[PDB]
């Protein structure tokens, strides 16, 4: 199954801080604008093969997926953990 859901977080403007809709499926995870998604095409798209989740410092629940230096600061939405991801990806990947 794929995770779609907002993430907080600056798109252009440094301090432009919004919510852009990332989705996690097949073995991918692409992020759109806003959850208008559709309209807005494509944003960022990167492959879950060597895209490292990497367990941010000073967070608990939120996991920086990292590839070709395109680091995609994830976190648990709330009452999920890391094993979202993995058990995504894991089941995504080949």
């Amino acid at each position: 199954v794929e995770r779609c859901g907002v993430l907080s977080k600056w798109t252009n403007y440094i301090h432009g801080w919004q919510d852009r809709w990332v989705v996690l499926k097949n073995n991918a995870l692409s992020y759109y604008k806003s959850e208008d998604e559709t309209e807005y095409g494509c944003r960022g798209s990167i492959c879950l093969s060597k895209a490292v989740i990497t367990p941010h410092d000073f967070d608990e629940c939120r996991f920086d997926i990292s590839v070709n230096d395109s680091v995609w600061y994830l976190r648990a939405q709330d009452p999920d953990h890391r094993q979202q991801w993995i058990d995504a990806i894991e089941q995504h990947k080949t």
